[PDB]
């Protein structure tokens, strides 16, 4: 499976595929892996439907718990720290990709944030513009490398994220491509100054068919 | 990967997917797994391009070698025996053989399907269809519900394509019809007139109707 | 062993075979694996008689314990959460299949629910209409795939569930088929807006006879 | 899988189920495990279609090979010896059950012979009247133990062999019972003074349906 | 070793052999494996004299402990539950429980047989009989052919002794009736009037008759 | 299983049980383990029917082979030597017990011979009067120890041999006792100056039945 | 290390990096991995300098051996077969990538051939236009995937091959990038109707400098 | 990865590369491994971004915690001791501490370099320089030949950068200066006025100079 | 132990230390590891006295064997080939460092040759000017890297070789430094157009004393 995230001027986009496999067997076709965790963040886990929703749920509870207790949300660094504590506490096997928007950053155009976790449970702020986790991560990053220069805005950032997932699926049998027969497409979240919002299934569908039409 | 074979009145059909994998990665998209080995037989191996082509080439040479030396082809039972000897000598994947016995008393049921188990033992199929590979269970269960629709060569071919489609739908290691690249399963059809490669165009038309039908 | 569950307009049906084996030996012929756990839920486990009944008993006590303590039943999401907690706590073995009817969903015809658990103890709300667990699950699912379009009501839902179990037994020696000599047939639960009810053995018997007759 | 053999007055009968499994999966429903090997012998292997047929084929070639070379068949003891040599040489797995009729034995009524092979490849002449090999063999033997007193000729012999296989399937998921939907039933060979002959499917099909009808009536009476 | 239990009209009978082995050596000839655990139950363990007696003693203590505390005996389901809790607590040697439910609606079928699998799970036996131990498969296959003869307590007891005889005949770890030393299987019979130990004299007569009929 | 052999004034007797087991299961009730190998020797193996018969057959062939080639039988030392070569060659498993009568020994009363083989294939001429091999050997030897003083001829010798086998069965579940129901009893060979002869089943039945009545 | 090959209108190009490593240590900086094996073929091995030179030498001898003995070169299918026999004989390690031009093909524009070998020693005629082997193969292939539409002739074919190697080095520490300090660049062979020729270091040097300047 | 530290007259310099790898794959290009921990110390870890920052953060918290509680900073020996306790507690991957002891009598040599061995044992480096990581031997052998050129903070920083350059030139796991992306080693310089981060522009200039010199 | 080799304008020089160790213990102080193998070659092995001399002896016999049989020496490429064959034959241990002068090369100033062998037995022609093998090879190469620009002739080349060995011994306890108490110094061979000659111990001693004085 593959989760991708990328920064564009004004925000960040995270997209995840819909497959789950048990060996060579397809065990899921609608797995939702990316979830909004707070007004300005979203988590993506390249694992099972349960691992992805249970992690996001516990994390969202922790963020809101702080907000109610202290009257104000944690700073972006504090959100990463709580996440890192949660990830290290679970390893003592899949790791989170966090997308966020820092409402306190001085430059709004680059306030988008991508944070990844390595095998040992260590956090990493991504400074190259994009990142990907999971079995098709390399194919997705190599695809984004050649396409990232086309990212000038929210929509274009979303096309590139869908095209990276398409490339991941094209080369990794463990990542699910757009399913035109069943109408199932990658999920995605977009975060900017106005907050985190789920991208409509219809918008991703049009982007996925444009890619398919273009490659045909 | 998946190879299917089915019997239809007056013939047999064998079809194979086009994928190859190395762990989770797609290493091949146009792998040819089914090959005509003599006028009346075809072999299919649920493995790499090389194992499938090399096994068929050696088998084809052995069948033609006998015909030139003795002046007549081996009987169907002798073809299986040579195949079994070749498989057992290699274990010290597994092939699926489709054939047509020109000497059987009933032309309509002269189609033959022979599979091989893990220990290298042969098996003449009597239920009408067989499948080998990682998606064989899905293919077999699909053919179980569709076989009653096989009345001739064409509907046999359609069921073989749909069985492969179902194998791909549920097995990530088997490749479905690729409409973007125009790559489809390969197939061989054997009847009293001999073994012939099925044209890509017909497979593509059938694959399109199956997709449209499921959509 | 095989347990199947499928959604039909207005409800859900869960059915299980009656076999139990110890290696190649048939150790049981009347094993009941599906149990009603509350007015709107049923659980099925592809294991021994004791695992299936003990799990169902503990789960039924937990749902009623909540209802008596707080005066109202848990929501459907709460029922799954309690089930997930119980499953993850036992993994410290066969996975439960949950069938339910959410009396609080906005749409009554699609209010039927099917929840499965993976090897790691993770829950999954099934969205494709049916699901199966156990040694004959792949044969039952491939059978349901070809027969699902025939489900238009509870009776046609019941028949497809029995036929999926029949196909599971036909290809998997660990799943028991209908025993006409002893009069032993798969058990089944049907849940709709009026609650969960055990399907009478006689109707399963007639459905099994009709499947056998048409295959003959 | 289960193979059974039993002696009846004037002969012997050997019967085998039709299933093959790969773990819990049913891989075969038409497996033929019992084969005539010469005019007076048959072999049965509780294994795959190929092991059963390949072993029988090699054994039959060996018996006929001797007959063509020496002008006369091996004695019964010589057939067992050749068989044992072939089994011990393959232990370099399922063990065969051989059924035969010794045309040179003094008493024709008891001239039926059953020979089994243990894990170490050692032969055993059965002297209790019956034997079974395979995963359902204990269920088949315990069934024959209670039914053997009913064996008085070829037909009752065949019937008890079919019931023993039925009982093996009833308790062992790796042994296949009669399939009334597909019309598939156990195969059998019967050997007497006139030689070895394959039992027709029709009589085995009738006997299997009769066993099922009796069991079904007995079950209703019991409840 | 082998323990057998069977239901008969109006009750249930449980019987056990008397042997104990250490590898191939006979270490015991008068091992008592079946014990009355309360007025309506008995347990049998296919193990050593100590395991059989110690488990039965602890179970009987627990049943009477409840009765003295609460004033009434546990229901039959409760007795199974306590037994299962005791078995699972010992595994983290599989008992056969035979009983008579005085509260069941139909007295003729009120007999109960409960077994335990390797994982410690309970199973109410609905087929009429059950057996545990190294000779259990032989005893069950014998009862399968003889159960139609069970019409009352005496014929139930006869079938139970013959199933044990057949277990011994085929399993060297189960002891047959020893006519030289006068040692025979032990048995308990439970009906509406409660659990009673069957006198050695009736078992001896049955064994002698079984032996005579086989000679 | 058990094989016993004992010397009596004038000769030697060797007896064996009839059981064969596969774990705890009785696989044979009729196994013959003792065979006459030439006019003055017999072998017994506490193993399967095939091992016992096959060894004896090969040994008998070898002894007769020498006699035809050389015109005279091997001396007793030569017979033991050929046996040892055969045993050491098969260890390149159960061990044979040879019972013989040396027709050239000067004292005919003590001309009886018993030769055993240890785990490493080494031969041993027994000098204590008796020997036993197999799973019930210690029980048989300890029984012969207390009964040996009653051995004065072939008949009291045969009786002691049957009683030792009965004691072996009484304490070792792998050794078969006299089966009165089926009429199956231990086999026995007695060798003296007139050669080796199979003891009639009727003499063994009479001895076994008497040991039984006496202990009753 | 990485070797790449691609087909262009009228021929084929193969290029290899120059690094060799022993664990994390750089053990070589001028390793030549691609060699012309006959007038119309070249081999590349993603291994040490010795493995790449020795394999190429033996293969070249074998091809010329046939030509001197038979008077004519092997057909391209015969060249692949001899190669496969050599590879399978050594696997009883790194696998070769063959680049060739079939002078006997009917369409000259597409006569370029690329043959790869899998872990089991099996040959594969690449039909997708390009292939790569070694530790940076995946990065090189994902780069070529996006750049292949730019290959219209030999020069643009050579440029993409160099850019694919650059991309492999950029992401895989085991593959060597262009060393401007030492003046060491990837090597390359180009094969068309006029035969196999070593591409001059100067052309590869210009192509690598333009690639670097455009990434800057 | 490689971290280097060296003493110059009046202070100490510590520099780290920017790469991270997962086997042979480059996973990071901008990893920061060297952190100022207090007004007079810096730590460098030849590991991942996270291990480096987390270790430095915890150590910085512990130094400042002491200062607020006690009113005065720990002595340099006390800072080493707290670091050692922290390192030994994490083994029940190894840091390089650079510092300046404001309390030492001779200001010119008050720079301090402390390393940790595999067993968690501390070592005050008394030869002038040290390096940890996969390229450490190459870096130390380079500094051995260049150390005589260190007469001040600037020449000290230049030798630190050239040692890192040599580590990358011979170890694929250490990243060299990336002129395409404009990413260079990071560095901290500590003297009597405290620990300060070295501007990237200053490092980039040195790196270009080394590259121009070698070409 | 360490062996170093470097090319100077007009030839090549190879030098080796004199220590041998059995674990932490010094077992040898006068081990000669570098030997002249023919008029234009020398081999050095970072191993025991016997391995170094036995290898050199077998290799020297092979080169002279060819010369006597065919009348002319092998070409340089053929000498390497024979050496590689000998190395691969011994691996199916410490690896040979070969120093030589190709008297048939067009440019005599660069005719010096250095050939190393990797763990797998593969040969490598060194193009960077110097090479080293053994436990102190990395220290020697990093020292030569900084000092190589000083090599302008035979004498300065010899000084740099001795100073590389000095640096190896300074950082590696298994490599032996110059021993002033016993008068034992590294051995060395120098090869140019006039052939291979052993460097006199007195010249090495003066260079070693100058290096020691300079570091003091």
């Amino acid at each position: 499976x593959t989760i991708v995230a990328l920064k564009y001027p004004g925000g960040v986009v995270m997209a995840g595929d819909r497959r789950s496999t048990q060996g060579n067997m397809i065990s899921g076709r609608d797995v939702r892996k990316v979830y909004i965790t707070d007004d300005y963040t979203a988590t993506g886990i390249a694992g099972t439907a349960a691992v992805a929703v249970e992690f996001a749920r516990l994390y969202a509870v922790e963020l809101e718990h702080y907000e109610k207790l202290e009257g104000v949300p944690l700073t972006f660094a504090g959100k990463i720290n709580r996440l890192a504590i949660m990830v290290r506490g679970n390893l003592a096997l899949a790791l989170p990709l966090l997308a966020g928007y820092d409402i306190h950053a001085s430059d709004p155009q680059s306030a988008g944030r991508i944070v990844s976790f390595d095998a040992a449970g260590g956090w990493n702020i991504e400074e190259e513009g994009y990142q990907a986790v999971g079995s098709g991560s390399l194919f997705a990053k190599s695809s984004m490398k050649k396409l990232y220069s086309q990212v000038t805005d929210g929509d274009s950032g979303l096309r590139v994220a869908v095209e990276a997932l398409y490339d991941a699926a094209d080369d990794d049998s463990a990542t699910g491509g757009p399913d035109l027969v069943r109408g199932i497409f990658p999920t995605a979240v977009i975060i900017d100054a106005d907050g985190a919002v789920d991208v409509p299934e219809s918008r991703i569908a049009e982007l996925a068919r444009a890619i398919i039409e273009s490659r045909s």
